[PDB]
C-alpha cells in the first residue's frame, strides 16, 4: 500500500526506498532540517554517505590522533619535534574569514613532515579507513600525493603501501550483506600547483604514476586508482587551461580528472577546467553563480560539484541562520539541476566529519529539506568515478540503509 | 546559432539547441581544426554535436571527445578500436547515435549473422 | 648495451607494469649470475628504453602516452646505479610529414619535466625536416 | 500486485512505469526481438520514439512527397 500511495511522484524521488515510507514520514522528510533536534542529529549520524572530497593529509593535524600516528615510527629518532599550531578563537565557528597560505600552514604537523615514515603513512591510512567507516560511508575517495613521501623509496612505493593498506583494512572489515566491504575506499592523486617554485616536474611525475596505478590495479572489488587531481595555489596566471599538454596524456589513458575551480577564481576558471581541462567534477565552485550560461553547461553536462561547508565558511566566510561573501549556494545550485555533493575537504584541520558537514550545510542555508540531503546523497552516487555494476549495488544499499524517523 | 539560441527562449517553444560539424571529413578535416572557431559557441552555452567513426579512426572520435567537447557522437562506429576511449566516452556520459539503414547502406554490414565487421549496438549497450 | 622494449604490448591480463618489472627482474637476476670481469662487475650492463611506436592509423596515442607514463614512473622507482634501470624513452614507427616529430610535443613534456632521455627514429623515411623537428622541436 | 511482485528489479528497467507489468509480460519483453513476427512490428510501430539525428533537407526526395512539395 506504501508504494502503491507513492507510485506517483517516485521519478522525482532520489532512491527506490524513499516510497515506501508512508505519508507522514515523507511530510516529515519534506520539512527543512532542523540541525538543533537530537533528532535529527541523530538521522543524520544514521544516515549512509558517500564521500568524493577527503584528503589523506588532513586527517591526523589536531589532536590524540597525532600521538596515535606519532607512536607508530619505524625510526622515533628521525621524527620532527612535537609541535601543535595554534589556531584562533572557536575554530569550528570562526568570526572572521581566514587566507589560504595560513590554512595550509595549519596542517603543518601531518602530512611530508610525518607522513615520509612508512609507518606512520600505515596507521594514518588504517585510522582514515576506521573514521570513515564509524561515520557511516558506504563509499569513499581519498586523495594522496605519494611523491611527496619519498627519501630513498619511490613514490610508485609509497602509493602500493597506501593501496596496500587501505586493501588490507577493507578485507579485515567484512560486514555488511553479499560479503562486501563496509567502506569502499578509491584513490585520486593530486597535483598540487605553487605560487613559485618547481611544481609542474612534480605534477608531470604525479599523471604519469596515475597512469600506471589505473592501469596496474584493474579488479573491480579492491581499491583503484580512479582519477586525479589539480589542486593547490590558484590565480589567473595559474588556471587550468596552462595544464593542457600535461593533462593530454591522461586524456590518452581514460582516468577521470577532478579540479579546484573557483575558490578565489572568478567564473572564467570554472570554465578553463570545464571546457580546456575537461574535468569531470570541480571542486569549490563557489563563483560559478555569476554566470547563468557556465551554470546551465555545468548543469546540463552532468558535471559533479563538490562542496566542504566547514572549509568555505573557514576560509571564505558566510553567513550563518540568515544573519559580504553572498549566500551559500547549496539551494540555488539544487534548484537549478546541477549534481552537487557536501564532502569534508580535511577532515582534520577543520576539526569535522560528514554529519557536522551536512548539519551546517542544513545552518547555513534556511529552509534546506532532508529530502535535499538525499539528492545530495544521489549526486554523489552518480557523480563518483566508479563501475556500472558498483553504482547499482551502491544504490541498492544506501536505498536499503537509510533510517526510519 | 547563437544568435538564434539568444533570440528564442521560451521553454514550452521551438528552440535552437545545438550545433553541428557535418560535412566531408579526412585527416587534413578533423575537429582540432575548428577549435578557436567553436570556441566562441561554448562560451555562449550552447550545445555541440559532431559526426566522426564512419570513415575514421578512433583519433577523429578522441578529437571530438576532448578538445571539441562534443555532447554527442554521429555515427561512432569505429569506437571498438580504441577500448579506453570507449570507456571515456561510457564514464563521460556522452551520447553516440546509430542510423541502422545509414551504416547499411554506406559501410555495409552483415545481415542476420551472415570484412566491415559486426555492428556495435550490442557491444556499445553492453559497455 | 641499451636494450628497446614495448611492455604495454605484452599485457593481456598482467599490467604493462607487472611486464616492465619482469622484464627488469630478469636483466637483473642475469646480471648477478655472471658476476666476471675486476671490481666485482656485471660483464655487460644493460639498461632500458621504452618504445613509444606510432602506426599510419588506427589507435596509437593511448599506447604513447601509457609508454611515456610507464617509462616515468619506471625511471623515478629504480635509482640504483650498480643495477638495470629505465633511462629514456624512445619515438618509433611508420613516419612521414603527417607523423613527424613536432605532433608528439605535449604529451612529451612531461617526460622533458621530469628530466628523461629521449631518442627518435628519423631519417630513414622523411628529409633533413623531420630530423629538424626532432631535433629542435622535440629536443632528442 | 504486480508492482509489489516486480519491485526489487525496478533500477534495471528503463521506465518505472513499465515495472506494473506481468510475470510473463516482462518474461516477453526480456527474450530476443523477432522483426519479422507482424506482432513485434505492431508493437515497435505503437512504441513512443525520442529522435536525434534528421536532417530537414533529405526528407522527401522520392515519391508523392517531392511532388506534394514541389
Ligand atoms: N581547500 C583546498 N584548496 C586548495 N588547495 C588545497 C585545499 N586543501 C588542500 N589543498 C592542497 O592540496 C594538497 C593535498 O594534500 P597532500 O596530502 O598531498 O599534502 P600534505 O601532506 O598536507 O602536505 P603539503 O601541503 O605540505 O604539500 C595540500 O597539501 C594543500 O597544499
Ligand atoms: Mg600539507
Ligand atoms: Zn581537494
Amino acid at each position: 500500500s506504501r508504494i502503491a500511495g507513492a507510485w506517483e511522484m517516485l521519478p522525482e524521488l532520489p532512491f527506490a526506498d524513499l516510497a515506501t515510507w508512508s505519508e507522514g514520514e515523507l511530510a516529515w522528510l519534506r520539512e527543512p532540517l532542523d540541525p538543533r533536534a537530537p533528532a535529527d542529529q541523530r538521522w543524520v549520524a544514521g544516515l549512509p554517505k558517500i564521500e568524493l572530497h577527503c584528503h589523506l593529509g588532513g586527517f591526523a593535524t589536531h589532536g590524540e590522533l597525532l600521538r596515535r600516528v606519532r607512536n607508530a615510527a619505524e625510526n622515533p629518532g628521525k621524527l620532527p619535534p612535537l609541535e601543535e599550531p595554534r589556531l584562533p578563537e572557536g575554530w569550528p565557528l570562526p568570526a572572521q574569514p581566514i587566507p589560504l597560505a595560513e590554512y595550509m600552514k595549519l596542517g603543518n604537523a601531518n602530512g611530508t613532515a610525518l607522513l615520509r615514515d612508512p609507518g606512520c603513512l600505515r596507521e594514518q591510512c588504517r585510522l582514515l579507513y576506521r573514521h570513515l567507516v564509524d561515520q557511516g560511508v558506504c563509499y569513499a575517495e581519498v586523495r594522496c600525493s605519494p611523491a611527496n613521501y619519498a627519501e630513498v623509496r619511490s613514490p610508485w612505493d609509497v602509493l602500493a603501501d597506501i593501496r596496500a593498506a587501505f586493501q588490507e583494512c577493507m578485507e579485515g572489515a567484512r560486514t555488511a550483506p553479499g560479503g562486501l566491504p563496509a567502506c569502499h575506499v578509491n584513490l585520486i592523486l593530486i597535483a598540487t600547483r605553487r605560487a613559485s617554485g618547481d611544481y609542474r616536474a612534480a605534477i608531470a611525475r604525479h599523471l604519469a604514476l596515475a597512469v600506471t596505478a589505473a592501469e596496474h590495479w584493474r579488479d573491480e572489488n579492491a581499491c583503484r586508482v580512479v582519477g586525479v587531481d589539480l589542486a593547490g595555489y590558484e590565480d589567473e596566471k595559474t588556471r587550468a587551461h596552462y595544464f593542457r599538454e600535461e593533462f593530454t596524456a591522461v586524456h590518452r589513458c581514460g582516468l577521470a580528472v577532478t579540479v579546484h575551480a573557483g575558490e578565489n577564481d572568478d567564473a572564467e576558471g570554472i570554465w578553463r577546467a570545464v571546457f580546456d581541462l575537461n574535468a569531470r567534477r570541480l571542486g569549490h565552485a563557489l563563483s560559478l553563480g555569476q554566470s547563468r550560461e557556465l551554470l546551465r553547461s555545468v548543469a546540463d553536462r552532468g558535471i559533479g560539484v563538490e562542496l566542504c561547508p566547514y572549509a568555505n565558511l573557514q576560509i571564505k566566510g558566510f553567513r550563518l541562520d540568515g544573519s559580504a561573501p553572498g549566500p551559500y549556494p547549496l539551494l540555488d545550485y539544487l534548484r537549478e539541476g546541477v549534481r552537487v555533493t557536501v564532502n569534508t575537504d580535511n577532515i582534520g584541520i577543520s576539526a569535522a566529519s560528514l554529519t557536522d558537514n551536512l548539519l551546517l550545510a542544513a545552518r547555513l542555508c534556511p529552509g534546506l529539506t532532508r529530502l535535499d540531503l538525499l539528492h545530495l546523497q544521489r549526486h554523489a552516487l552518480e557523480t563518483a568515478f566508479c563501475t556500472a555494476t558498483q553504482r547499482l549495488t551502491l544504490l541498492r544499499r544506501i536505498s536499503s540503509g537509510i533510517p526510519r524517523p
